[PDB]
């Protein structure tokens, strides 16, 4: 049986948003012609479609990580946390660094929302859970979760991420950097994590913030070199 849930439901024209997404990034990257985008629409579908939207685990979305599994440059990683556009916005300028959004799975789940029901095999265009209000292993959170443990995996050498000075907490130990993220930087391939705290505020020195003195010690603890620089948004 169904229910009603709180937050929005499935993005309109998923299924070709999707797939049309997916042809216009494996035409732009030659790398990934090897993929074909009607078995990566199936993954998908796999990993949601006649589950219950609460009951989706990373295991899901295991097909879908191996088709689209890609390699990447590994030490121009730029990870950012609760400032996405910013972060997009620097990459198109300093173009030799690479974002979640520039891989084939960040690039095709971008901004979209999308859920199934236990009961049957249709796409849920009527509602999804919200994270807060229902629950937290719903397809879109399980999702991110899954690819961003793999791309923090991925990363190597110097990794940078990108913090917005104008939040609360700067550093929010319970978001998707600060959990999945930050425990899974590889203490031998990654030497050192430079935070970049963006001003747009308070105009001084940010990095002695108590949540940036507890990234600063999260980070230690993996055995991996900390720095932070305070930046100011154009
Ligand atoms: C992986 O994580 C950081 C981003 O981490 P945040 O700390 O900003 O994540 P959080 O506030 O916990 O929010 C999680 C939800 O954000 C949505 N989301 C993340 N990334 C995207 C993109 N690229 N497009 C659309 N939506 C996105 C999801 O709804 C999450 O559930 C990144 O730097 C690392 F790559």
């Amino acid at each position: 049986w169904r229910q009603t849930w709180s937050g929005p439901g499935t993005t309109k024209r998923f299924p070709e948003t999707v797939l049309a997404r997916c042809v216009k990034y494996t035409e732009i990257h030659p790398e990934m012609r090897h993929v074909d985008c009607q078995s990566v629409w199936d993954a998908f579908k796999g990993a949601f479609i006649s589950k219950h939207p609460c009951d989706i685990t990373e295991e899901d979305y295991q097909p879908l990580m191996k088709l689209g599994t890609q390699t990447v440059p590994c030490n121009k990683i730029l990870l950012w946390s609760r400032i996405k556009d910013l972060a997009h916005q620097f990459t198109q300028v300093q173009r030799d660094m690479f974002t979640l959004a520039d891989t084939l799975l960040g690039y095709l789940a971008d901004d979209l929302t999308w859920c199934g029901e236990f009961d049957t095999s249709k796409i849920n265009y009527q509602s999804c859970p919200d994270w807060r209000k229902d629950c937290s292993n719903n397809p879109v959170s399980v999702f991110w979760k899954t690819v961003s443990r793999r791309f923090a995996e991925a990363a190597c050498d110097v990794v940078h991420v990108m913090l917005d000075g104008s939040r609360s907490k700067i550093f929010d130990k319970d978001s998707t950097f600060g959990s999945v993220e930050v425990h899974n930087l590889q203490p031998e391939k990654v030497q050192t994590l430079e935070a970049w705290v963006i001003h747009g505020e308070d105009s001084r020195d940010l990095c002695q913030d108590p949540t940036i003195k507890e990234l600063e010690s999260i980070i230690s603890k993996r055995n991996i070199q900390f720095s932070c620089k305070n930046i100011y948004r154009p």
